């Protein structure tokens, strides 16, 4: 049952992947992708750790290295990307997570996050960090995160790496709706050079491309 310990690597300028992990019955140790985006001196997290342990370890490493930690979001309810929203709470670091999120954590008896993002489009940190929800997918409440100065899209769980054979855990999803819903982030995010999925390999929009087709054939 030993799992590793976080890692932090640089994606490119003011940007750096977080990668943890969970043993998850049925799939064995399972890696999971968030973000820290700085800028002008500022952090935030694009989703939480998969543990109290490595969101202090996360958090430890953006105040060391002098950042103001402005908080944190989370892109669906699932505990890969909130696993770490109570701790967050408790040492008094701002949570958000939309409507739809915050509903399915408190229907689950999980902790919600402080802040409620509402509307189908948000903005964090003054227009750094956009929230977009493309329609159901991997869940009903998924939404992806759009970093305009960097020609970043997060796509969370939505969006699967290229090396998938499947959508991954499909027991909520919305298998029809998904290949719009991926059809309607590709025809957003045309300026997207990096495309950041929730499990496995970096790339570009054909992450995108590869998640739609997945979703045509689970059809
Ligand atoms: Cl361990
Ligand atoms: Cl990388
Ligand atoms: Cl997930
Ligand atoms: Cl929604
Ligand atoms: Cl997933
Ligand atoms: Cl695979
Ligand atoms: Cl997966
Ligand atoms: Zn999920
Ligand atoms: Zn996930």
């Amino acid at each position: 049952d030993e799992v590793p310990e976080l890692r932090i690597e640089k994606v490119k300028e003011n940007i750096f992947l977080h990668t943890s992990y969970s043993r998850v019955n049925g799939f064995g140790l399972v890696s999971s992708n968030g973000l820290v985006v700085i800028d002008k001196g500022n952090a935030f997290i694009v989703d939480t750790p998969w543990s109290d342990r490595d969101t202090e370890t996360l958090v430890h490493w953006i105040r060391k290295n002098g950042y103001e930690l402005l908080g944190s979001v989370s892109t669906h309810w699932h505990e890969d990307r909130t696993a770490g929203i109570k701790w967050l709470n408790d040492q008094s670091i701002s949570t958000y997570a939309t409507t739809s999120t915050n509903h399915l954590l408190k229907e689950n008896k999980k902790e919600p996050a402080k802040y409620t993002l509402k509307g189908n489009e948000s903005t964090l940190v003054d227009g750094l960090i956009e929230v977009f929800y493309p329609g159901g997918g991997h869940t009903i409440d998924n939404v992806v995160v759009w970093l305009p100065k960097s020609k970043i899209l997060f796509g969370g769980c939505f969006v699967r790496s290229l090396d998938s054979e499947g959508l991954g855990y499909t027991g909520e999803a919305h298998i029809d709706q998904w290949s719009r819903s991926a059809q309607n982030a590709l025809s957003r995010y045309s300026e997207a050079q990096i495309v950041i999925p929730g499990h496995g390999k970096i790339g570009d929009i054909a992450l995108l491309k590869h998640t739609k087709s997945l979703a045509e054939t689970a059809s």
